[PDB]
């Protein structure tokens, strides 16, 4: 009676930004075309990113309507909130609609809603707005998780497991929706982490249906959530920062995180796969959260992973950017689709067991052991 992923939907904002054109565009819309050396630095980051496309709610049009969001640190929170309290529930609704469509069962069988969002802190929360938009049952048991952020794709699976498995018959709608409206801001010489923010992070929403003991007649598991564990890396608070301030949500990533993550991954991995008797990290399938290309490269190097093992992850980062909590869930989708298309034995690239990991502020590592199905 393991909690299982039964259906997966994803969505993105209408507006697509090619990375090759994003430097030119960004420094124009932020009134920063004069800082030529900094625009050149940003070119270099973009082209080290391996991000080809991102989808952003923000447009040039929206930025003339809200000039404060286009500056570096002018007061802009109220504007960002006006955008996001409205837009977060709509994109969440799109991704969830798609998941429910795949699932094929009525919205009335949904008993739990776990909703993860960095954006749009509101009372009542974007979860209530989503209940009304999507037409969910008023008795739906809600868990609202604000501003966690980038590892929370594992946090939602961790909470979904206990919720699905302790409530007989439950069906849990999990939604991660990440908009960069609250973190977007113009460039600055003195703020280097912010250039990384501006080249890597895109928008996206992902939603899954989790339940334990599916009805094989109407439902089939895609992945089973075997176990889920969170941990704090010692002495690394302030290696990922941010606060909601009057200038919106600030951001700092330290230069240690790719190597720090690569140095802590094996304890997490041993803790997770000892009870299964797995030691060969090339024999499981992989869904690490691609905070950037270097986290992936350091993971590859430290574990001796074969070149193919992160194809799905690199595909999501490439085609959508880093979408914070949602990214791993896109990776879920990408892998199962891919395995059908190649006619693999199982949903997880033909292997039986896999790992999903999220890395975020803390530094926090979320480790989820997944079981493939077919």
């Amino acid at each position: 009676g393991l909690a299982s992923v039964l259906a997966i939907g994803t969505a993105n904002p209408e507006n697509c930004f090619n990375q090759d054109e994003f430097p030119d565009l960004c420094f124009r819309v932020t009134k920063s075309e004069h800082l030529t050396g900094l625009k050149e630095k940003f070119k270099r980051i973009c082209e080290r990113s391996t991000v080809r496309k991102r989808y952003l709610h923000l447009t040039e049009e929206i930025l003339q309507e809200y000039p404060s969001i286009a500056t570096y640190n002018a007061p802009s929170l109220d504007a960002r909130q006006e955008i996001e309290v409205a837009e977060v529930p709509k994109l969440a609704a799109r991704a969830a609609s798609k998941a429910i469509e795949e699932w094929g069962q009525p919205k009335s069988k949904i008993t739990h809603l776990i909703f993860c969002s960095t954006s749009g802190i509101d009372k009542p929360g974007v979860d209530c707005h989503l209940v009304h938009l999507l037409g969910l049952p008023l008795s739906v048991n809600r868990v609202m998780l604000y501003t966690l952020g980038c590892h929370a794709g594992g946090t939602v699976l961790r909470i979904a497991k206990d919720l699905a498995e302790n409530n007989v018959g439950s069906r849990v709608l999990v939604v991660c929706t990440e908009l960069t409206v609250m973190t977007f801001r113009g460039p600055s010489e003195t703020d280097l982490a912010n250039l990384i923010r501006m080249a890597i992070f895109g928008d996206g929403a992902a939603a899954v249906i989790i339940g334990a003991d599916p009805d094989l007649s109407i439902e089939r598991p895609i992945f089973e959530i075997y176990s889920a564990s969170q941990t704090l890396v010692p002495n690394t608070s302030k290696a990922i920062h941010g606060r909601v301030l009057e200038m919106g949500l600030t951001f700092y990533v330290d230069k240690m995180v790719p190597t720090l993550v690569a140095s802590n991954i094996e304890q997490c991995l041993d803790k997770a796969f000892s009870p299964i008797g797995i030691k060969d990290w090339n024999s499981i399938f992989w869904m690490p959260h691609p905070g950037g290309p270097a986290i992936l490269a350091e993971i590859e190097a430290k574990l001796g992973l074969k070149p193919e093992k992160l194809r799905a992850t690199k595909h999501v980062l490439s085609e959508y950017g880093n979408m914070s909590s949602a990214t791993v869930l896109f990776i879920l989708d990408e892998m199962r689709r891919r395995s059908k298309k190649e006619g693999k034995e199982t949903t997880g690239e033909g292997l039986e067991w896999g790992v999903l990991m999220g890395f975020g502020p803390g530094v926090t590592v979320e480790t989820v052991v997944l079981r493939a199905i077919s």
